[PDB]
């Protein structure tokens, strides 16, 4: 059984059109209590319910830092963000090298390195068990692994592999920008692909994970399981461990293959739904909200 199963939900900026910005199809009700959304006279509730207004930090501070509480007691956390494409999943993540963004602007991924490294260095003042934290990142294109960080990140990996590949030593969170950056020009990218940058922390005798998942949206237009086979194995991974068990189906996608050691017992998932305020993409936002109903539903 996994410890945790969050679902939140941040709606995307409004862009406005020659100074005009029309309001957003997506409401918050007064009574949403930062949990709950109303889209096309639909209300949905959540654990976090993120208006477009809300900045990385506040969303970071209430999303993700409890995750790390938990990554440096020891447990396998997961963060993904899912949703149409330009809804801000890789912008929220921070999948872009932080030294040609604004402090501001960063997203999770070097936000949880800081605290990550903050904390552990806090074991300083009490220095023992020595420490050290990894990076590792991972592309996956038409159902492959690529492992972005190796001398060979053009070679798709195999099932082993996967829960093998590089894990470069990180001594200052301002390492993050290089390993971003070196993955970056070895990735592929059909002209679209999901990202997994893992941090590590390892200790004489224990491994906690970190997995940042940054999926692409959906590229050209839709016909007037259904969705991305990643997503829909993470649920029925979900809810097979969740009662009886005896093989959980891992195998059934590779993100599921490469977050095996994550998505285990008393481990933490928590998914990010990303939506459009605008109306044309309505359809979209549907769908998107209702998978996020199954993943909750999935308990
Ligand atoms: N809250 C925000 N504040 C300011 N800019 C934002 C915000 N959210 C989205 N953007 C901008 O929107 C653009 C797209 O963000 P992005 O994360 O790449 O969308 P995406 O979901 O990753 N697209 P895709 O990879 O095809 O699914 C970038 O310029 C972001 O900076
Ligand atoms: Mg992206």
């Amino acid at each position: 059984k996994l410890s945790a199963v969050r679902i939140a939900v941040r709606e995307a900026p409004y862009r406005q059109f020659l100074g005009r910005r029309e309001p957003s199809v997506v409401q918050f009700p007064p009574w949403s209590d930062g949990k709950s959304l109303i889209v096309d006279q639909n209300e949905f509730h959540f654990d976090h319910a993120f208006p477009a207004t809300i900045s990385q930090d506040e969303m970071y501070q209430a999303l993700i830092l409890p995750l790390v509480d938990k990554l440096l007691e020891g447990f396998q956390c997961t963060a993904l963000a899912y949703g149409q494409t330009g809804t801000g999943k890789s912008y929220s993540m921070g999948m872009t090298p932080p030294g040609e963004i604004l402090p501001e602007h960063l997203g999770i991924l070097p936000r949880a390195l800081g605290d990550i490294f903050e904390r552990v260095t806090a074991r300083q003042e009490n220095n023992k068990d020595a420490i050290q934290v990894y990076a590792s990142f991972i592309e996956i294109y038409n159902e492959k692994p690529f492992d972005l960080l190796g001398s060979t990140p053009h070679m798709p990996m195999v099932a082993a592999r996967c829960q093998r590949c590089t894990c470069l030593p990180l001594h200052s969170q301002a390492d993050l920008h290089h390993i971003l950056e070196l993955g970056t020009r070895n990735r592929r990218v059909s002209s679209r692909s999901h990202a997994i940058v893992t941090i590590h922390v390892k200790s004489k005798t224990h491994h906690s994970r970190m997995n940042i998942v940054d999926l692409a949206g959906s590229e050209g237009v839709r016909r007037t399981v259904n969705i991305n086979l990643g997503l829909l194995s993470i649920n029925k991974v979900v809810m097979s461990m969740a009662a009886g068990h005896t093989v959980i189906p891992y195998r059934d996608s590779v993100l599921t293959t490469v977050l095996q050691a994550s998505l285990t017992a008393q481990s933490y998932l928590t998914f990010l739904a990303c939506i459009s305020p605008h109306q044309c993409d309505l359809s979209e936002t549907l769908s998107t909200l209702r998978f996020g109903t199954s993943a909750k539903a999935a308990a």
